[PDB]
């Protein structure tokens, strides 16, 4: 399935959910792309303007594309898999409530997972894997990828 085939690869925050800090909203963005390029060859950047790869959008119900979200719980976000336009792009649904703990839904854990799916990883059935279909939230200061998260990023990249 597609992946990214270049190295410089750039996001963009489209607006900002009202739960966080603005400057919260930035570093837990930051820190989950941080995680991936850890265990690949892959830069992340932030922009400001102009058409980024990875555009980060937070949206309730029916947002314009095929995956409504339905309110608080159930679905908390999804992204695309690599590709042009919304390729690549992650939605955050904003009837969650995003934090920087453990209360609420955590935007970091989150955008762990949906980045792995915007850099064209799928699932995994290991409960310790962030990519694991379903969340659980962990001490986010310690964050670790499992083992089966890290394989999985390098049978596509490196
Ligand atoms: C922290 O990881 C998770 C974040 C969100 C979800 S999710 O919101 O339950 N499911 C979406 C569609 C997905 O798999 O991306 C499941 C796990
Ligand atoms: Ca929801
Ligand atoms: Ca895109
Ligand atoms: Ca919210
Ligand atoms: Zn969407
Ligand atoms: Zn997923």
């Amino acid at each position: 399935g597609p992946v990214w085939r270049k190295h410089y690869i750039t996001y963009r925050i489209n607006n900002y959910t009202p739960d966080m800090n603005r400057e919260d909203v930035d570093y837990a963005i930051r820190k989950a792309f941080q995680v991936w390029s850890n265990v690949t060859p892959l830069k992340f950047s932030k922009i400001n303007t102009g058409m980024a790869d990875i555009l980060v959008v937070f949206a309730r119900g029916a947002h314009g594309d095929d995956h409504a979200f339905d309110g608080k719980g159930g679905i908390l976000a999804h992204a695309f898999g690599p590709g042009s336009g919304i390729g690549g792009d992650a939605h955050f649904d904003e009837d969650e409530f995003w934090t920087t703990h453990s209360g609420g839904t955590n935007l970091f854990l989150t955008a762990v997972h949906e980045i792995g799916h915007s850099l064209g990883l799928g699932h995994s059935s290991d409960p310790k894997a962030v990519m694991f279909p379903t969340y659980k939230y962990v001490d986010i200061n310690t964050f670790r990828l499992s083992a089966d998260d890290i394989r999985g990023i390098q049978s596509l990249y490196g």
